[PDB]
């Protein structure tokens, strides 16, 4: 079974107006097999709109292709990013109760992406954890493969985890 088409698929912005659909193509399978690339133009003149999306035949291609960044397609560095995640680089991490440290989400989250920070919250008058904390990344790919995960475990915990702003 394959995985969910939409989560194959990357939008790729910054385009030349020069890439075409081949030429885009030609570029984005050096990382996988493409089952779908298009340069998204203007309904009457033809003139691109500077985007387009490529799908790839699995989520590991999407990750290998996002891996190979930056992307110079005809001369330009272009910002792919995963069209269907439901661009921030900060988590929130709820459920973790007060036995999770830093080093259990250095652990678990580190291979999504770089960790530049772990904030694990206290109360502001006791000291004592609140069961929740912030993880701060280099790069937004990784927040946005963690949010499509539909379960994350932590140190036993159940964790929930979104975007944070
Ligand atoms: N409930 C089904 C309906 C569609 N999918 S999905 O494509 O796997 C998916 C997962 C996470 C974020 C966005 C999409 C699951």
């Amino acid at each position: 079974p394959k995985e969910p088409e939409q989560l194959r698929k990357l939008f790729i912005g910054g385009l030349s107006f020069e890439t075409t659909d081949e030429s885009l193509r030609s570029h984005f399978e050096q990382w996988g097999t493409l089952t779908d690339c298009v340069v998204m133009r203007d309904p009457n003149t033809k003139r691109s709109r500077g985007f387009g999306f490529v799908t790839y035949a699995t989520v590991e291609e999407v990750d290998a292709a996002m891996n190979a960044r930056p992307h110079k397609v005809d001369g330009r560095v272009v910002e792919p990013k995963r069209a269907v995640s439901r661009t921030v680089k900060k988590i929130f991490v709820g459920g973790i109760k007060e036995d999770t440290e830093e080093h259990h989400l250095r652990d678990y989250f580190e291979q999504y992406g770089k960790i530049e920070v772990i904030e694990i919250m206290t109360d502001r008058g006791s000291g004592k954890k609140r069961g929740f904390a912030f993880v701060t990344f280099d790069d937004h790919d990784s927040v946005d493969k963690i949010v499509i995960q539909k379960y994350h475990t932590v140190n036993g915990h159940n964790c929930e985890v979104r975007k944070a702003l």
